């Protein structure tokens, strides 16, 4: 399916994003935060780690 | 019946276990660990996360 290779890019934006906050990037930005569908929630799911870590630090 | 429709179920899989852990559940496990392609490097970002709340209240 080549509509497939669009669906496979957001998911190299949120392993990346990922990646960049758990070696200490407490400010490293998550992206597809405004989406509703199964990605966006997925991006929201790391923005919520992102906080975490952050007020723990805090 | 339709191979699309398994991709959907590790998605929903990985987006409750991350709020799991955001929660404050530090002992849950990451799933799809094992998994090599984009989904098991989604997990394996996922498991980062996690150890680094137990080791920031550590």
């Amino acid at each position: 399916g080549s509509h497939m290779s669009t669906i496979t890019r957001p998911i190299i934006e949120l392993s990346n994003t990922a990646d960049k906050i758990a070696e200490g990037n407490l400010e490293a930005e998550v992206p597809h935060q405004n989406r509703a569908d199964e990605i966006g929630i997925l991006a929201k799911s790391i923005e919520r780690l992102r906080r975490s870590l952050k007020v723990a630090m805090e």
